[PDB]
Formats: C-alpha cells, structure tokens, sequence
C-alpha cells in the first residue's frame, strides 16, 4: 500500500497540436507547427497535424473516457491561432466556442481543467514578426492570456503560462529540429529571456483579472548522472540541470538571475541589458508543474556544442531510446524544494513510447508501461513522504498522438488510436490507471 493524500489530483494531460486536428476549421489561423510540419524534412514520414486524433471533433468522447476512466483532472492546451488568428487584435469568437464546450462538460462530469496557454502552436502572423525572438512578445502574449482569463477564468481556476519554455526557445530555435525550426543561439536566448517577460506579465493580469485562481508554469526536466567521480564530470551534471531542468527559469523566477553555470556558457548571447527585466520576472507564481520522463549519464567533453555529452548506457529504454530511471522522479522533486521551495509542485507529464499492438484478444498489453507508471507513482508517493508539497500527477497522456518532429510513429497514450478509423482502445495501462485512481494510490 501507498496511500496519497486527500484531494490528491490524478491527472492525464494532451495539448492541442497533438490531438486536435483540423487546425484551419472555423477562421483559426495558421501556426507555426502547420506551417513547419507542412514543410518537406522537418517531420517523419510527413506527419503533420491535419487530421491527427481529430479530437477537434472527437472531444465529448475523449472527455467521457476521461469520466469513465474516474480521472480527477484533465491537461490540456488552447491554440493561441483558434483564439486570436493573427496573434493580436481579432477574437475568433468559434475558437472559444470549442473550447467553452471542453470546459463546461467538464465542470459538468466533475473533472478539473488544468489549462496549458502556450503548448508550442504560436501563430504564424507572429512568426513573421520575429516569435519568441520579438521582445514585443511579452505585450502579445498577455493580451491572449488576457482573453483567455477574461472567458474562461470564472470557470477554469487551474493555469499554466508556458509549456516546456526551454524546448521552445533551444529545440526551436537552436537545434532547428522544432518550429519555427531555426539555429541561432543568440536567437534562441533571445527567446528564453523573452519567454519569462511574457511568462510574467501573464502572470501580472492574471492577478487583475481572475482575483480567485492559481496559476503556474512547467519545466522539461532530466535526471543528469556523472559519467565518473572525475574532474568535471559533476560540472557537467550541474550544467546541465542548471541549463536543461527548472532552474534556467526559477533561478530569474525566484533569485532574479540566471543561474551560474548558464551565464558561464551563454552571457554573450542574453541581451545586453536583461537585468533590467528580472524585478518584473519575479512575479509571484502559485505553483510549479515538473515533466519527467528519462535520466541521462554525461560527461565533460572538450569536442562537444557546448562542454557536454551524453555517454549511453545500458538500462531499458523507450521506443524513444530514453533510459527508464524511475527514482529521477524522486530525484527532481527533492531537488526543486530544496532548491527553491515553491508552495506547491506538479507533475505535469510523466508517461512513455512503447510499440503497442492491438491483440488477437483485442487488448493491448502494455505492461512495459504499467511498470513505467507504477515505478514513476511510486517514486513520486516517497517525495511526499519526506514533504514535497507534490499536489497531482498527470499521465502524459489520455491519447496516442502527434509527436512533433516524430510523427505518429511513438505512441505515450493510455488510450490506444487506430489512426485508419479513429477508434479508441483503451489500453491495459488505462485501466490500470483508473484502480490507482480509484484506490488514491498504488497495491
Ligand atoms: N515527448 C513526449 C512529450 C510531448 O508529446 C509533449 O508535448 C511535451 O510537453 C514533452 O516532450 C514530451
Ligand atoms: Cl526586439
């Protein structure tokens, strides 16, 4: 037995890009992942996000799955291009239709909404102003959060600025292999900083405009080991989870600066000034949502981008190739409470890719990830009992989907989607999940 506390929240999450589908029905703009995904190379086997779950039409389904499944709390994410087409300016008033008829049906079935603002799906009118790249950004995105508290706050209390900001900024505009697709680092530092000026003032109206709500942000995180005892191998692994995990963000959000070791490797790509915007970064924030999904063994490496690489091990893996390390769960929710000790922690995302087939039996019998999630709840269930304030866990994620630069060919669902038809099957992991949520907790 492990028993987690009451009101507990048992959570599955998706964002929009991912399931939706039907990205330019009813005046909805372009984004950058339409048009990036529509370009020749940038994505597997020229997945794009078209058609996808079709969730765009599937969603009182998928939410009575949810409800069957007996879930607490649904994640999910609102196209900023449904919303306001070009970026700025004109509300589609059909986008937040859609997203009115999500929330109201799960205020209805009892079910929380956590809502992702900002899940990767930028307008593509902004990006022919410069994206995260454009200081200006900052007014951009609190004018759409704006419009959001202001439709949906009397209802939705539970708000995430940004989704993953360092994915958004360093795999989009660093290593190119997300949209906008990019490879400049003064570019993609440029969008760090401009991803906590936007994430703040968010943050400020939010404070103005739903004066009952809680909102918070979310980190990619991974559980760095050193390669050796050795001299710099440890640095390495300071590095990178100063660089890669909550601290690029939190260390402004809380102290007002970037941490040591990113300004040892990146001050010439900050702008010149940026101090001048980490009192307004400070904005108080009500939580801190972590995503976990691998840990990593690196190395000091004098050839390498940036001082670091990853040395492979061998310990199982996800179709992903990612390392299973159940115990850097544990691991990073230590780490942020002593760190910065925010009020409250999420886990926003911990879930994984295997190669899932439907049955003869008519089943799939993903045990491979039934053990992933109860190792993960397990090690998570330990961080509460030496109090980490760790009030939910999401499953990434309700659906099989589009994984970005991927394709559809990894499948993180609890709910398996034959792509041909549009059916949904449950798998075991999902029923699974449903006892655990059931019994708060696992055995
Ligand atoms: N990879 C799976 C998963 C992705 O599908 C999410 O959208 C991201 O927030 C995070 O990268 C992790
Ligand atoms: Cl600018």
């Amino acid at each position: 037995v492990k028993k987690f506390p009451e009101g507990f929240l048992w959570g599955v999450a998706t964002a929009s890009y991912q399931i939706e589908g039907s990205p330019l029905a009813d005046g909805a703009g372009m984004s950058i992942w339409h048009t990036f995904s529509h370009t020749p190379g940038n994505v597997k086997n020229g997945d794009t996000g078209d058609v996808a779950c079709d969730h765009y039409n599937r969603w009182k389904e998928d939410i009575e799955i949810i409800e069957k499944l007996g879930v607490k709390a649904y994640r999910f994410s609102i196209s900023w291009p449904r919303i306001l087409p070009e970026g700025t300016g004109r509300v589609n008033q059909k986008g937040l239709d859609f997203y009115n008829r999500i929330i109201d049906t799960l205020l209805e079935k009892g079910i929380t909404p956590f809502v992702t603002i900002y899940h990767w799906d930028l307008p593509f009118a902004l990006q022919l102003k410069g994206g995260w790249a454009n200081r200006e950004i900052a007014d951009w995105f609190a004018e759409y959060s704006r419009v959001l508290f202001e439709n949906f706050g009397d209802r939705v209390k539970n708000w995430i600025t940004l989704n993953e900001p360092w994915v958004v900024a360093i795999v989009g505009h660093l290593y190119g292999v997300h949209a906008p697709g990019m490879r400049d680092i003064y570019v993609a530092f440029r969008a760090v900083h401009n991803l906590l000026r936007a994430h703040a003032r968010a943050v400020k109206v939010f404070r103005e405009t739903v004066k009952d709500g809680k909102i918070g942000i979310v980190f990619n995180n991974g559980y760095f080991e050193p390669a050796s005892e050795k001299e710099e191998d440890i640095r390495a692994v300071r590095f990178m989870h100063q660089f890669n995990n909550y601290p690029l963000f939190l260390n402004p959000i809380y102290r007002g600066d970037y941490p040591e070791l990113v300004l040892e490797f990146a001050r010439e790509y900050l702008p010149e000034n940026y101090k001048d915007d980490m009192s307004e970064i400070q904005e108080k924030i009500d939580f801190v949502g972590l995503n976990y999904y691998s840990g990593h063994l690196v190395k000091f490496d004098p050839d390498a981008p940036a001082k670091v690489s990853f040395v492979e091990r061998d310990l199982p893996k996800t179709a992903m190739g990612w390392e299973i390390v159940p115990e850097g769960i544990y691991w990073i929710l230590k780490k942020v409470k002593e760190e910065y000790n925010p009020p409250e922690v999420y886990i926003t995302e911990n879930g994984a890719a295997f190669d899932d087939v439907v049955s003869e039996d008519g089943r799939v019998h993903d045990q491979n990830r039934i053990d992933y999630l109860k190792a993960h709840i397990g090690q998570a269930w330990k961080a509460i009992q030496e109090g980490v304030p760790l009030k939910g866990y999401f499953v990434w994620s309700l659906l099989d989907n589009f994984e970005w630069a991927e394709g559809y060919s990894k499948r993180f669902g609890i709910v398996y989607v034959d792509y041909s038809t549009q059916k949904r099957i449950v798998k075991d992991s999902g029923y699974w999940y449903s006892n655990v949520v059931k019994n708060n907790g696992l055995e």
